[PDB]
């Protein structure tokens, strides 16, 4: 996997984010997701890889573009790709927090090829955090005690993040009961998980259930940033079990370590769409010296080098023209 | 009003914010609000003013501390004090975005002494924006068209902010219909209004109904930053009309210009509690060089100088100790 | 020239900067310059170009690249070998790329330069044959400011004294760098640099490089080559230059599709230098600060990169 | 010493820096020094202290304003004042790096009343640095070995800062010989020393001879930030010895520990004039949203709380008017 592909992936997430931003707060989820899918597919087909989507918009049944198995790329090293063209159920359409475009790449077989089902997740940051510090089968209380001990802080210092959902009431109650502070995001548990390993995020732990593709993407990031994570797939009906069986998953209650989610040489890239607790959103800027432009804020990382690059890009644009020109 | 008082106010908002943060995401809206009231009252009694609370926690009936008419301060120039010990009590409770501590000061008579009623609000930023660019009795479409022409952008470039509430459904649709992007905040229309005048917020217009104290405080900020705002109090019951004559307000359908909400020599200060559209929240930091501390982010502005100060403060703290040590 | 090449170029400047930093302030010109060169050549040979060095072991005419579109390469493995070696300000690693024939193929001679930033600056706003006063008056009018607000930048050198005197006399503020007129020129177009204008004589390679950047960021510049010795004249003639007194517009220095990349080695008026950082969460790393830009898209990318490293190991492990 | 004086001091250093900036690069060190002195004097007399200048512009013989012994302030707690209206008059006059305006306050007697003589200095940052880590009679190599051990790094990682002067050749050579990296500043060893305790300075150790007033000022900062320093006055002729006996100093070869230079409850404030390796300089800014303004960057800190505040101030201004209007 050539060292060039890392920086080429940022451009993909950037184009996808600018497309999404044209639809931000337009109250049309479908238009936002389609802008992002279109931009991200068109841009991947300019990347020099022999890519196979292993995590994408769905099965070829359901999704015309970026479907499982889709081959993408102009040609190059053989890589498996994990994609989230636009993170968020409604975030972008309402202008909510933590909207993101996400892309990861691994050597063939480097990702758990997750169906879109729910996944329980627990994650903590820290390059020196040891395996076993978090376990999904331990109580919230014991995981938090171990985290607090390793970080050297009183329990009330710890900021636990989870999604505002009824399914998380118990996590919330138990964490508050043992003294921690528990903040709630409305969506976007890729940002929520990775925040545990980002400087100055104000987030120490992530506990919650969210999308499985998002779990894998976040594990990719933390593979690069340092941290520990445990996840478990959840199945609501028999068709989800069939999807897993077709992907090779038969131990349905397997606990995946972070190394089982993403292994080997990993590249992870994301661009912000709206402001979130990982990356800021796209912004319109006017400057006399340099004119008007959109600003995107992105991050690309690589597990083998451990290199992390934060990127602020200025894309020239005459904002007298319609914003949908940012679509591809 | 001495030049000393401006910088002194930021210490008040900082202490109120640290107190509030100790309660962030504890799910106890009362405990947060009173942590912040108690820190702020103690901190104000060390400020060198002869201050009278004209906007506060309520009337002496309902509020033991920071009630209307309360005298505060160690002694000094006579000023009216408009405060919000915690803008976003529920916010802070769930660690949502846009929670703030806020304090403003004017010479005697400088604020609209707003009762606790609702208030229609429209705001735009820009230090060259003309009086009349926005008006509450015009349609959304005509206001946005004037704003778009004044900023020199296509309508789809504009980002309108409003609170996610049934009462704004019509603003939202109308703004979307005429081509603008409309983003929704869950709470915190002080931040929402002030974002319009803050560099790189990504918010161009605020349109909404919220708390009247909040609109006076936001108007105070905008008087310092540059912008235009129009507001009107709403009275739903006879009791609200009674609070108004008790504060001396009798012209119920008055539309207030920004000069009618905050006039003369105005100081505005605020500190972030959580991350928001205006300020970053409090963060725990560890460094080998200096040890561990809480970092706060604050702004303090004065209208006569137009001086705006961005303040990042590092407050030493051993986080092996209980976070409630930050209280009072 | 394919929209990859821009993001590939930053990696070249980043690697050369880490290598240069390992030699920072060590007092060894040669060891710095050979760390930088070695890393830049190795990184460039991973870039997908048929590159030919036209300005700049990395000798003029050297072919570099793994293979691709045909491009002219202007390079400064270490702009400020002296600079990195004494730990001075404004040490940068730099790379620019243009389509074939896009750069003035400048001999390594001195060059008079004047430059101002701004996307709407009309050509002729600066001209080397106008007085310093009239240049500055036109610039102050264009920026909408009183003359006393202008900050003019030049190098602290005897040859610049008349510039300095005249600019002060007409009321401007005139600041002096000790070297690094790549960064000095490009600061006129770098926001918040506090530099409005650059006037002075410096290396012609360095002038081409700055022109490539301003072509991307917006601004104007004029230059003229200076020949003090017969050898320099011969070296121009062998490059095809025979109008020794030509004034060059910015477009004559760098034209067409251009990519410019740089990474700071020491802190300077354009970029911060490389820093050792420790964090409890992330561990320890060197931070680089880079910029890369392209004239056809006018896309500008600011890049802060964290390179994980155990600083109990020798710093020369950042060499290539 | 009330907490109110800390934030009042920043305004002083801001006013002096703006006045200095009006003279930056004008080639007239006199006019710069005088604009700074005038501004600092006037602003000081608005601060609520009973202040005595113990370090200032000179003796009443040579300096009409801010002379040793001068009383300053509007009235308040009694403090000794150590002033540098303009650290870097020559710096400012050429537009060089590391010009600062500086103000430090302490309880009566808490500064070394430094004479205008040269001072050998060595300094390192870090709150856990033990007294004795640096000593002027140990070799440069042994100081650097202890410092590398304390920072937990290979010697080759250390960055040593000194000034580019003949008198420092042996420092430079020895640091290079034992494997360290050595960066050179042309002037401004207040900033050079304080950078050792400043985040992201890239400077680990300061070693060199410079001004003794400047040594005291930097020691005050390091008492607030964490670090260790040693200093020794040096004397090149009788007039210099007389300067010391006039201030009561008779042990001419005393090695001063940091606690001998500044002790007790210290407030340190500084505003950058030019960009340096501790603070950024004053900049002209034009915003479409906010209009045009001068931005100053300051820091204020206190030794007893260890609170540090970083302050970015935007001073509204029409730059069509002459820059000398920033004078006082
Ligand atoms: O320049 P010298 O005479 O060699 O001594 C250095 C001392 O003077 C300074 O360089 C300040 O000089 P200026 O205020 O005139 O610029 C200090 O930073 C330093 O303390
Ligand atoms: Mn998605
Ligand atoms: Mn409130
Ligand atoms: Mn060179
Ligand atoms: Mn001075």
């Amino acid at each position: 996997m050539n060292r060039k592909v890392a920086l080429e992936a940022v451009r993909v997430t950037e184009l996808a984010a600018l497309a999404s931003w044209s639809q931000m707060g337009r109250g049309d989820k479908i238009a936002a997701d389609q802008a992002a899918v279109d931009a991200m597919r068109k841009a991947l087909n300019e990347v020099d890889i022999d890519g196979t989507v292993v995590i994408g918009e769905g099965e070829l049944d359901e999704a015309p573009m970026l479907y499982i198995g889709e081959k993408v790329g102009a040609g190059g090293c053989e890589v498996d790709i994990a994609l989230d063209p636009l993170e968020g159920t409604t975030i972008t359409s309402k202008g909510g927090a933590n909207a993101l475009t996400v892309l990861a790449m691994a050597d063939k077989g480097g990702f758990l090829n997750a169906p879109d089902v729910y996944m329980q997740k627990i994650a903590v940051g820290g390059i020196n955090a040891p395996k076993g510090i978090v376990d999904l089968d331990d109580s919230v209380t014991n995981n938090l005690k171990r985290i607090a001990e390793f970080k050297g802080v009183h329990m009330s210092a710890l900021v636990v993040c989870t999604m505002d959902r009824p399914r998380h009431e118990h996590i919330i109650k138990e964490a508050r009961e043992c003294g921690a502070r528990v903040i709630l995001i409305n969506d976007g548990d890729v940002s929520g998980v990775i925040a545990t390993a980002t400087e100055n995020s104000g987030i120490d732990v992530y506990i919650g259930t969210g999308g499985a593709p998002e779990g894998v993407l976040a594990a990719a990031a933390l593979k690069c940033l340092g941290g520990q994570m445990q996840a478990r797939l959840i199945f609501n009906d028999e068709e989800e079990i069939k999807r897993a069986h077709r992907l090779g998953i038969t131990d349905l209650n397997k606990k995946y370590d972070i190394d089982d989610l993403a292994s080997g040489d990993i590249v992870f890239a994301a661009t912000g769409v709206t402001d979130g607790n990982m990356l800021q959103g796209v912004k319109r800027v006017n400057s006399t010296r340099r004119g008007s432009y959109a600003v995107t804020h992105s991050v690309v990382m690589r597990s083998t080098t451990k290199t992390v690059r934060h990127i602020t890009a200025e894309h020239s644009f005459d904002f007298k023209e319609g914003i949908e020109k940012f679509m591809s």
